[PDB]
């Protein structure tokens, strides 16, 4: 009665729309987003059209309420991730951004106008948006970045001058969410769209890590901003922080299935794959490399799984979140790795996709949220002391 | 609005029984067991009355319905078995040893006679017993012992001859549990008293983990056993693989306290101890230590409780516990170490706890399945090969 | 006096000889194969001009006496391997094929006239030349490989049928040493060259570990060999194996210097790049990463330039090798994942080198032996028990 | 012609001499020591006449020119080190403190009439010594002991006021060489002879780690020491931090002892202890760990080895011993935990001494330079930055 599928039965614990949601998204993914990752990630192609189907199914800002979004559940949101993920990171993270680093800032922080004019769009994934927050000086430390806003009393405006480095989408985005640091001091939001005289966006090359996804950086040369084009609700740092831990939740959930992806290959190539006259499978180094991969995913999933719980409970916490997605990437950096190697020789050719899952990984342990940084977080909530700097 | 100690809000996941229960238990520990626990450590000692307070307590055999015993349920023995462990590992394995090896196997293999005879003064703890399995040439395979019972067709009666080694509270029992191969080839569980001529149980000597427990021996010298002591609902190693499992579940909750306690003393010193002018706890090479610890405490606990529920609803499968038990039990043999280092010279020290822990730790991963045993038998169930043997 | 760069004083235990070739190789290796990577690895592409300049400097085949090769010292062969990984792991894979992998095996088991007639021309650079040992179903196991060479007793010749996967240097080589599985039993090496009928050396494509080397196949379709190119003297495993290990121990070198590259960039990284108002190298956290990183790599080092005198005396056993190949593989793939992390995002950039090692060292512990292979090896010879299989 | 037992021929690396002295002593330890460990560690005590018994042999202080001392090699006194650990690190650590912390330092830093004085009834282990420099509040740090010495123009002589503790051998000690904060700034080195009024070093209880070994404090309430028992060659930390390194060598050799000795017991115990029909060392999952275990304790060994030779030339750095320090500590307490599995039941009794090892290792890496301390040493001199404080 046991089912290395599902050890703990995680099945019982999520509701039949949640399920439902789960298998009708795992269809999309399976059959149109798996057949065309080979090549995607093979010669760094993004498919935009990808987000406009995603579009259809409703699945970008899942949770938020009206506007067009299904308004569902967190847990929901994270099998959401994981699905997407099973296929590949980038997919995923361009996914994310749209979801919780473009959509649901302007929704909590935005005005109503801003909501209504952007928010549809959006949803139907006619608007292709991007969170321009790093920086080429500015990485782990936000508190030091170079954007610059400068008010224009007379036209009602401000300008923008600072480059944001390694952004998702920003290539094939429509409308950007840049965050710049103030006269006031205060950092706020602003939003920009694509035409804006003074704003290009080059795109990146030799990345070796979430190929199939378009990054780029963020150029601004005395970009006029309306004032109506600033985030009303977010006058600091907390802004990005806000959604930035919201991002943080679709990732905990999100490696697990990448993961899970590399499990289920190493475990068939260990029974299909023989040497010694046997089944690779028969081995017991083999074996206790698949307990504990098993083990470690297992042990996340519900532990994302309760987490979903108090968040739409309003009873997530930062260092929570933190906490999950710290040790969900290390443990999928693993796993991948593992798993890369158990498929020997094979394992190098992308035809086998762990090689794809291990680089794409290496990303999402350093975005967000570096590995050690997350390890900071958690150690000033627990001590009480900060330990960033001297 | 975050809590190092609750991180993931496992209280709200508890009924209120169980939550009355553990800290009333909490408070007999604290109270009656930490106190003494120095020195029943350094000196070897196994204060036999510990067994008579938790019988007034009626913690032994909570999950038992009916025969004097509480007939909780399988998180609030968790609990039990978690506060307990925060103490003292050998402790929690002789309330182990009377719950889950001794009780249960009566309970569900044995005839009613045998319940009411037995069950009621093990519950009040007036009976201290002992499992004997294990044998100096039969450990990780039990398929292995060589405890032979014959059979007197005469006299009515069976007559066991063998030697059990590293068997718990053996030296200061009044009954045993004793497996032995019949001529049939099946094995079955005999029970035996002390005085029964030809049983002897001398106690091992030079132990440097789970000092503060009896450990000793069970040889029997043509044991004369009648037919009314065999436990006629046990065919053969499924008795003791049954019960074995409800061993591990406790275990499983148990190493959890144990961390929890080496977590919350180097936390404590890391604030209180200071060097270079400022307390430890301000140095990143600590916190990330901490943030290691708590992250694989989290991860465990819930996994445990989702268990529990699972275990309630007769969906628990032997593999899903030889999962937790055997990462609950490593990852808190870490825990110890990492804690031990933290408190430099000190750590060396019994006075400051967390090298007994270390120690005790040591037999928690050894016995009940070696940690790479499990590993086989997530493998086996995995894979569907067999890798134990050739 | 202390220095980071080599703290225990390897340069002492080398000859000014072996000094002076280090030195120089450094300079061709810096100044014409550096600047070539960075595209050469993009693109997939492998420049046959490399092995010629090569050949110029006399680096193919350099212990080899006479038949124009250098005739230098194992420890200078290692120091050669080092420098030419120091740039990519491809590059020096190719030269080790050349030298240890089809040279050597001619030159100790081959007739005279083959090696007059071959190991000039290989060691000039003008014969490029590769090892076709592993098939599609033999990978760890040889003694299961399925390609057979048949006798005619009329022409005097073999006719070989067989497929050889991943072979390094396949495509655009000109001479091919193939292993196959006579009718005797015993498995004997066949000398091929290109134009032959029947061979055919197809690439392959999806390569995300050794890109800038070129790999391919071994097709041959009754492929005819004539006497005079088998070679005479090696009647069985032991040819590829006596051969094997001489690629190993270049590989346990290797390895040292893409780790030494990695540990040079995340140090300087660390020192330019700020963050919180300081350098990266400011923090413990890092500080530790770059302590472990040059522990383990010197310890390797060392070990190395033991083996290389052991080596010239002739008293360098197959296990020993096996030690410092399975050892400097592993530390040396975390090493480069851990110069990865510590670059951030820039990290995943191929500009910034890091990514490149780190992918390539997954095929580097892959192939010649994977990790768990050399520790079965390692273990057959401690407890004299084989425990590849049941 | 692979040996397990010494892997890469370090034995064709030392000196007939080295070689003789090596074998000479791993007479009297395994002859007189190994017989009487087994209660030692059971009950706690030093057999004081050990050190005796090392006087005769003329192994105390072996450095040493002249005074009495053989005045060997610094390799031999590894090897020595070496051989008492296999024994027990209690012992080693007792010859350590005599040898490297009061022998060597009233040589070195000692005047002519102090040396005269004390060198030869050291060295023929008259004069049990010990080395009082930590203290409750100073232990990394040692910039922040509160011993202070104040001096009486009137007297020719200083009163010193402080608590050492965690201090070896002194609770029977003869002589005691205590560092303290002088008036002029400097920490400065002085002599104490027992019987002196004002000095008391009572023992330390519940030592669950180098139990075999004497464990003490040094309370000093105004004991006047005469100005002729000042040490006048260490002005400051330099005097302690000088020693310290030439303990530290002793150290990197020793736990390689203490490795090689639970290596060989494992291995032994695998081929002996049979389950499932076969030996335990049959099993893949054994074999790794003795393929890990030999392959640390190699690299460590020559590594030990050159840093001998670097010595005796002058060119050896503190770096380079905290490196092999720190990472011969951490590598040999895995190897001992890691035996201490593979002996399951038994290996948590003393009587098979691994559990003695495990033990002893958890404080050898702790003191001397706890493990992060001498990450951040080596931190400093890679990057010159330094990571110890704010
Ligand atoms: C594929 C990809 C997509 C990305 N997409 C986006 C996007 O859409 N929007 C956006 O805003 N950003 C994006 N980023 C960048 C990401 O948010 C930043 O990489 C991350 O916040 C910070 O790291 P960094 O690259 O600046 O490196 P750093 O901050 O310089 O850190 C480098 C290393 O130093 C360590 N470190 C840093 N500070 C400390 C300290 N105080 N103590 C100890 N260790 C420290 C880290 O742990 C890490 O190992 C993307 C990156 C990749 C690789
Ligand atoms: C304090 C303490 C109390 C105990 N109390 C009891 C009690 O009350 N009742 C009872 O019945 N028993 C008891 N035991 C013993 C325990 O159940 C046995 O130790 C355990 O089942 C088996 O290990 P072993 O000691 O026989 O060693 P082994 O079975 O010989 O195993 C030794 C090592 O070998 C490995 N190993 C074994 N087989 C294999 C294989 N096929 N493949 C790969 N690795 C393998 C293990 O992982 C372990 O590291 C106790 C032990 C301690 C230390
Ligand atoms: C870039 C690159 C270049 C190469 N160039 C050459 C070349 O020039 N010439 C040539 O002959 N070959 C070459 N090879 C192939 C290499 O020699 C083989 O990959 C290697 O010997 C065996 O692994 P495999 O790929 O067949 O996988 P497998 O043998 O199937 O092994 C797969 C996994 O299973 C494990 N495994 C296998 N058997 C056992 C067992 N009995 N017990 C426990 N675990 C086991 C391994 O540890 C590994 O993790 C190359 C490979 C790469 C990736
Ligand atoms: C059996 C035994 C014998 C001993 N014998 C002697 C003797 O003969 N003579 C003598 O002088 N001393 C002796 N000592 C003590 C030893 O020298 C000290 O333990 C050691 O120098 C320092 O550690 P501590 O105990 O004070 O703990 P601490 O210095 O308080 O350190 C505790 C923990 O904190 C960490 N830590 C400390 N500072 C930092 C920092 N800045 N950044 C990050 N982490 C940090 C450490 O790594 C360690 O894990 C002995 C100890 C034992 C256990
Ligand atoms: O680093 C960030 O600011 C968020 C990235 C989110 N994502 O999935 O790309
Ligand atoms: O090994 C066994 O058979 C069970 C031990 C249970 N316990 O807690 O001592
Ligand atoms: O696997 C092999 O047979 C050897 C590979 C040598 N090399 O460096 O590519
Ligand atoms: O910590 C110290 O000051 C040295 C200890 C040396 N030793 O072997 O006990």
């Amino acid at each position: 009665e046991f089912d290395w599928q599902d050890p703990l039965v995680l099945e019982e614990q999520l509701t039949t729309d949640e399920i439902l949601i789960r298998d009708t998204f795992r269809t999309y993914c399976q059959e149109r987003l798996m057949p065309r990752i080979l090549l995607a990630n093979r010669n760094e192609v993004f498919h935009r059209e990808i987000i406009s189907e995603m579009g259809e199914l409703g699945v970008l800002g899942p949770t938020i309420k009206g506007y067009g979004c299904a308004g569902v559940s967190s847990v929901a949101y994270g099998l959401l991730a994981r699905e997407l993920e099973r296929v590949d990171s980038g997919y995923r993270s361009a996914m994310s951004v749209q979801s919780s680093l473009v959509m649901h800032p302007i929704y909590a922080y935005g005005s109503e106008e801003q909501r209504q004019k952007y928010l549809p769009q959006l949803a139907k994934g006619e608007l292709l948006g991007c969170f321009g927050l790093t920086e080429p000086n500015s990485g782990s430390d936000p508190s030091s970045m170079e954007t610059r806003a400068h008010y224009n009393s007379s036209n009602k405006s401000y300008t923008l001058n600072g480059t944001k480095t390694w952004i998702t989408n920003s290539p094939m985005a429509d409308l950007f969410v840049v965050w710049a640091r103030c006269e006031d001091g205060c950092i706020r939001g602003f939003l920009l769209e694509k035409g804006m005289r003074g704003l290009s966006a080059p795109r990146i090359q030799g990345k070796f890590s979430l190929r199939a996804s378009a990054t780029g950086m963020i150029i601004m040369d005395g970009v006029e901003v309306p004032e109506e084009n600033v985030l009303p609700g977010a006058s600091s740092l907390g802004g990005p922080f806000g959604c930035l831990n919201n991002a943080r939740y679709g990732i905990a959930w999100g490696v697990l299935g990448a993961s899970e992806f590399c499990l289920h290959t190493a475990r068939q190539y260990a029974l299909d794959r023989m040497q010694f006259g046997v089944p690779l499978a028969r081995n017991q180094l083999i074996q206790k490399k698949l307990a504990d991969m098993l083990t470690e995913i297992t042990l996340g999933l519900h532990a994302c799984l309760q987490l979903g719980r108090l968040k739409d409970q309003d009873k997530a916490a930062p260092e929570m979140v933190s906490l999950l997605k710290r040790n969900n990437c290390g443990k999928a950096l693993d796993i991948a790795r593992q798993a890369r190697d158990m498929l020997g020789g094979n394992g190098i050719s992308d035809e086998y996709h762990v090689i794809r899952h291990a680089m794409n990984l290496e990303a999402v342990n350093t975005y967000d949220g570096t590995h050690d940084i997350h390890a900071l977080i958690l150690g000033r909530a627990i001590t009480g002391i900060q330990a960033f700097t001297a």
